[PDB]
């Protein structure tokens, strides 16, 4: 049942499980302890003999999930330092040339990891996939800003795990020059500032963002302002030379309740004019820092970024209803708020008509959540694919439409609601999608994961402006649909 392949760092073992090879825990960065929590990704030490990869790894320190969302996602967390690791599942490591998926987990760069038992890799190596999860540094320690620090740890690790990848994957079996790195929200995000960032030139061949894109990332300005504010609350400088030596508990503890505080309404009197009119979307996105990533990504992929990469995009009906329902709050949401709340995109209130005329919301909290979808996954996502319309690489788009049983149906189509069909864990995410979810979409949405890791074209036809075509995922069908909400995306054609 054991296994040994070599790496770069040494040997590994891991293990054979029906016809599988696995790997858990592989380590791609010494363990950013201490002042290493906020350097460069470090290269392991490397070692003789065999270590072990048999048991995933500790995890990044993180928060738990606001109550209502963490009963919905459940997280795994496993202790220790160590936590710089990888994990690959290969039907043989003697194989050719296998296609190979990069998975980069979600989780608002707070929270997640490349472990959690819903990203679990043997469904794509059963279907001929060398597939690749890893853990990367999060929340203050993976992105604030700080003037003695590189910025961004967080995307260094993600860099660093794919050059793992380019290196090392040919002795797992897989084709270094046919990866698809693929993730959902902040991982899509992620996906989408690799390709805005020249260090990450070359290590991905094509490319699936699940409900992210180009939007997130925080101005230096503000990323300043949000480090300022951390440090006070924990009576140091705002510098790595302080915060190496904060326990983790305090660090978790500030950065929770900022990320409370710039989820809601920010006092303008703690964090600025700019932060409080609502310049930051997450606080722990990547920097714009101008050396590492210079612009947003949004406009680097506009100019150009990723125009070699295959791209799958998608997002799912109710993306933002994951965020605004599962408390039976919505109810309470006025037509007023609404209208505010379009006003501060410059629309007028008469936009909140056209999302009831496409059957997007009657009442006002539906139609607001409508319209957040719009504004933070589906619009910047069209974005993207508009941009690619002279690309030379192919763009095909989806729509996840399958709304979970949970909670009466009230989260419908919510965001992360695909993650297990992608994966075919369904069993494991029952918390997310009930008990009996459809195993017939998993086989449809992975099997087109599958073939478009393996030849750039998930089997259905390409995303272009004239036609907008995605397919519409569903049970029980699943179909092409072309332009879907016409008017509502017209919506925002002039929008900031």
């Amino acid at each position: 049942m054991e296994i040994v392949i070599r790496t770069g760092s040494g040997d590994v073992r891991g293990s054979k499980e029906n016809g599988i090879a696995v790997f858990r825990g592989i380590p791609y960065a010494e363990p950013p302890v201490g002042a290493h929590r906020f350097t460069a990704p470090r290269p392991p030490r490397p070692w003789d003999g065999v270590r072990d990869a048999t048991e995933f790894s500790a995890t990044a320190p993180r928060p738990p999930y606001p109550e209502a969302i963490g009963a919905l996602l459940i997280e795994r967390f496993i202790p220790g330092d160590d936590y710089l690791t990888l994990n690959v599942w290969t039907p043989d490591p003697n194989a050719v040339g296998l296609p190979v998926m990069v998975w980069i987990h979600g989780g608002a760069f707070t929270n997640g990891s490349g472990s959690e038992p819903v990203y679990d890799g043997a469904a794509f190596a059963r279907d001929g996939v060398v597939f690749v999860s890893f853990n990367y540094r999060l929340g203050i320690i993976g992105f604030a800003d700080l003037p003695d620090a590189p910025s961004n740890r967080g995307l260094l690790d993600q860099i660093a795990a794919l050059e793992w990848v380019r290196d090392n994957i040919a002795r797992f079996g897989g084709d270094p020059g046919n990866v698809t790195v693929f993730g959902e929200s902040a991982g899509a995000m992620s996906v989408c500032t690799l390709m805005a960032t020249p260090r990450a030139r070359g290590l991905f061949r094509r490319a699936i963002l699940q409900s992210g894109a180009g939007n997130m990332a925080v101005a230096a300005e503000d990323a300043t302002t949000i480090a300022a504010v951390i440090a006070h609350r924990l009576g140091v400088e705002p510098t790595a030379a302080a915060l190496a030596h904060v326990p983790v508990a305090q660090l978790l503890d500030v950065q929770q309740q900022v990320a409370q505080e710039i989820q809601g309404a920010p006092d303008p009197a703690v964090w600025g004019e700019r932060i409080a009119g609502g310049s930051v979307l997450l606080p722990f996105a990547p920097v714009i820092d101008g050396e590492l990533l210079s612009q947003r990504p949004a406009e680097a992929i506009a100019g150009g970024a990723g125009h070699d990469v295959d791209l799958l995009f998608g997002t799912t009906t109710d993306e933002y209803r994951l965020f605004l329902a599962p408390t039976g709050l919505l109810p309470f949401i006025t037509s007023d708020y609404v209208t505010a709340h379009l006003a501060k995109s410059g629309l007028d209130a008469d936009a909140a008509k056209a999302y009831t005329a496409e059957g997007r919301g009657e009442e006002p909290g539906d139609i607001l959540a409508s319209i957040i979808t719009d504004q933070v996954f589906r619009i910047p996502a069209l974005r993207i694919a508009e941009s690619r319309v002279d690309a030379p690489a192919r763009t095909f788009g989806y729509e996840f439409a399958w709304r979970t049983p949970q909670l009466d149906g009230i989260l419908g189509a919510c965001h992360a609601v695909e993650l297990p069909f992608v994966f075919r864990t369904l069993d494991r995410a029952a918390s997310l999608v009930g008990t009996n979810p459809p195993e017939e979409l998993a086989e449809t949405v992975h099997n087109a994961w599958v073939r478009f890791a393996t030849s750039g074209d998930p089997g259905w036809p390409a995303w272009n402006p004239e036609t907008r075509s995605v397919m519409r995922f569903d049970h029980p069908v699943s179909e092409m649909v072309t332009d879907p909400y016409p008017a509502t995306r017209a919506l925002w054609d002039g929008v900031p």
